[PDB]
């Protein structure tokens, strides 16, 4: 779908049988969710933002549906006020950016 | 442009006669420059994001070209690891998401 910027790019992912709504971010090279329990092992990781850096759980290959589209990558668990798709699954779905 | 996302979305900007690189952010409702002189008065802003907030300095209708489109906004100067061209202006230029 064509998406306008006027307001927050917000869509409803499903993610472990949860619905959830994220924020499609061009600016965030990675998938970052709120905390929560995902199967599988993880890795510990520093990811850094404006304000500086959080500890967050990697995992990998975690499939996700955004908007009816399955993509599949790995996905950042920590202290994020905003789940947030990166480009790590937005390039999955084919998602561009037009002006 | 069609812009992909396999890449960070970079682009060239010219601000106060001198180009720059900055990042095109959906996930960013301002645009945010590193730590630079612009003209006139400024007013405060507290921005936070994924590590934190901070504290900005913000300028009101400076104008800023993004690949050879013209658009002249709010531009707030602070502590920012990388320039980012946020809504404010990405929707002056025409900007959408596509999938
Ligand atoms: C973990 C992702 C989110 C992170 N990217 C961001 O935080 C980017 C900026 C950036 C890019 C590249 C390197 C450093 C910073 C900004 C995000 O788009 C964030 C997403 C967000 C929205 C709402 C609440 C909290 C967060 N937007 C954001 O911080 O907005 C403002 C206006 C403060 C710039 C990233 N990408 C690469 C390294 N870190």
């Amino acid at each position: 779908p064509q998406i306008t910027l006027w307001q927050r790019p917000l869509v409803t992912i499903k993610i472990g049988g949860q619905l959830k709504e994220a924020l499609l971010d061009t600016g965030a090279d990675d998938t970052i969710l709120e905390e929560m329990s995902l199967p599988g092992r993880w890795k510990p990781k520093m990811v850094g933002g404006i304000g500086g850096f959080i500890k967050v759980r990697q995992y990998d290959q975690i499939l996700i549906e955004i908007c009816g589209h399955k993509a599949i990558g790995t996905v950042l668990v920590g202290p994020t006020p905003i789940n947030i798709i990166g480009r790590n699954l937005l390039t999955q779905i084919g998602c561009t950016l037009n002006f």
